[PDB]
């Protein structure tokens, strides 16, 4: 299909998908000696229900937990934003060690891990769908893990992987409420960039968290243990799922702090 395998992987998206050395690419490298001040940044304001939390899926190259998203019960609002922005999945991205696994960077550093919680432009679109493609379609937050102690949040979402072990497999996920997975300082870096795995649509405002959050080196264990293949095939662990930081291509990231 695509994969993150040396034979179906980043540096191979480009000859099914080329928008993949586009202008508007994700992953990035934030400079903060190369970052702009801007006073027109509000603060970032994230409001959830709890109740809308619905499935979790193992889709092969990673896991999500997908939310119902037919009404405005949870939205992302403020920040760079006019429009508020529908809440419709979490999932995670991490590496084969502890030393790699973040797709963002902030001046080099790679982190461990990295969570993205993903939103529509529900005052626009009339679906996630119409709203993927579009440049202003897309808001996702982007959290940097670093390892370290055990982040107890997790606690939920690991405890569910047992259920969700193989390719397709999935579960109901229900009553959460995943701002409880955020940093407690919300200062952030935002910039104009893409999905960061196919389709690579350039439809997302990212919005990237200054401060990081913690996990330890046996619950990156975890993700580790999901398995790509599905039930009865020989087991084939999903040691990662990260791509390479791209070309700025011009573009300025924006720092809220
Ligand atoms: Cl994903
Ligand atoms: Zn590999
Ligand atoms: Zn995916
Ligand atoms: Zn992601």
């Amino acid at each position: 299909d695509w994969g993150y395998d040396d034979k179906n992987g980043p540096e191979q998206w480009s000859k099914l998908y080329p928008i993949a050395n586009g202008n508007n690419q994700s992953p990035v490298d934030i400079k903060t000696s190369e970052t702009k001040h801007d006073t027109s940044l509000k603060p970032i304001s994230v409001s959830y229900n709890p109740a809308t939390a619905k499935e979790i899926i193992n889709v092969g190259h990673s896991f999500r937990v997908n939310f119902e998203d037919n009404d405005n019960r949870s939205v992302l609002k403020g920040g760079p934003f006019s429009d508020s922005y529908r809440l419709f999945q979490f999932h995670f991205h991490w590496g084969s060690t502890n030393e790699h696994g973040s797709e963002h960077t902030v001046d080099g550093v790679k982190y461990s891990a990295e969570l993205h919680v993903a939103h529509w432009n529900s005052a626009k679109y009339s679906s996630l769908a119409e709203a993927a493609s579009k440049a202003d379609g897309l808001a996702v937050i982007g959290v940097l893990m670093k390892v370290g102690e055990a982040n107890p949040k997790l606690q939920k979402v690991l405890d569910a992987l047992q259920a969700i072990k193989t390719k397709g497999k999935r579960a109901p996920f229900t009553n959460f409420d995943p701002s409880t997975l955020l940093p407690s300082s919300l200062d952030f870096w935002t910039y104009p960039g893409s999905l960061t795995h196919p389709p690579l649509y350039e439809s997302v405002t990212w919005i990237i968290c200054k401060e990081s959050i913690s996990v330890s080196s046996e619950q990156l264990a975890q993700f580790r243990s999901l398995l790509s293949n599905v039930e009865g095939d020989n087991a084939v662990p999903m040691q990662h799922n990260n791509r390479p930081t791209q070309p700025l291509k011009g573009r300025t990231v924006r720092a809220s702090f």
